[PDB]
């Protein structure tokens, strides 16, 4: 788990911004592979905490971790996504068709499932969060806020990314995947809307209070009544009645291929 940094070169460059975000190309056994570096006492440690995280995950929908550096400061070294966050992405790129945002946001219901499955929490699922590799595959990325749950529980009890979570977790401190699925109606909200931020002009107060009147952001322009749906189902109040992830990818795959299908038509 630990590099050599003889063995990565890092560019000037800032991609952008716990610290930086810059590009780099690792040596590894035989090939050179290029790598994204997040360069950094609280802030050492939780560093540390989200690379034990990503050590333990492996899956096409997840950024792998390819190790962590000490050197000028502690350095976590993982695949680069070349396209960068989805939400920069769509801003980007306002052509992207509906097709391509729905295998996007599937892909992330995949990563996602996975990670229901491994029974770890992401606690910050949001567009800004999802990077591309290409514009046809997206893989979750910061696990900085990230919790295994423990062996007899399925939440994990605790400066939050507010407009992404959940009623429980805001009311109860309680997060569990299905928090993270309230989470990825937002992200999906996010995703058709040409990578916009949630509850524009609201304060996190004035959004929870909107929520607790049951009142859910509008459908985006354009944006399926399926995908809408899916959404509404994703931003249940009640956790015990809210999918998990493997309801929602589900229903992904399913509308999905039904796209794939019109098309091909
Ligand atoms: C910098 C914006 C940016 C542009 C291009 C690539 C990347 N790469 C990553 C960014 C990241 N986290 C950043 C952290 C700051 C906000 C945006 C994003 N969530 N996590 N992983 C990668 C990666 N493995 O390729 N980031």
């Amino acid at each position: 788990v630990y590099l050599d940094r003889k063995l990565l070169t890092l560019e000037d460059k800032e991609l952008g911004s716990f610290g930086t975000v810059k590009k780099g190309y690792y040596q590894m056994k035989k090939v050179v592979k290029t790598v994204a570096v997040k360069i950094l006492p609280a802030l050492k440690d939780e560093l540390l905490a989200e690379a034990n995280v990503m050590q333990q995950l492996d899956n096409p929908y997840i950024v792998r971790m390819i190790g962590i550096c000490e050197a000028e400061s502690w350095m976590l070294v993982m695949e680069m996504a070349e396209l960068g966050p989805l939400n920069k992405y769509l801003q980007q790129n306002r052509h992207v068709k509906d097709k391509n945002i729905i295998e996007l946001v599937h892909q992330v219901s995949m990563g996602m499932k996975y990670l229901e499955e491994s029974n770890f929490v992401h606690r910050d699922l949001a567009a800004r969060n999802v990077l591309l590799v290409t514009q046809h595959y997206a893989k979750i990325s910061d696990f900085g806020l990230s919790k295994a749950l423990r062996a007899d529980e399925n939440y994990y009890k605790a400066k939050w990314p507010v407009k992404w979570y959940a009623p429980e977790c805001i009311n109860y401190y309680k997060f569990s995947s299905k928090s993270d699925v309230w989470s990825f109606g937002v992200l999906m909200w996010e995703a058709f809307s040409y990578g916009q931020k949630p509850y524009r002009g609201m304060k996190g107060s004035e959004v929870t209070a909107m929520l607790e009147k049951g009142e859910r952001m509008g459908c985006p322009a354009g944006c399926p009544r399926e995908m809408y749906d899916l959404m509404n189902l994703c931003w249940t109040y009640d956790v015990e009645n809210r999918p998990g992830f493997a309801a929602v990818e589900l229903r992904l795959r399913n509308y999905y291929y039904d796209v794939v299908n019109e098309g091909h038509h």
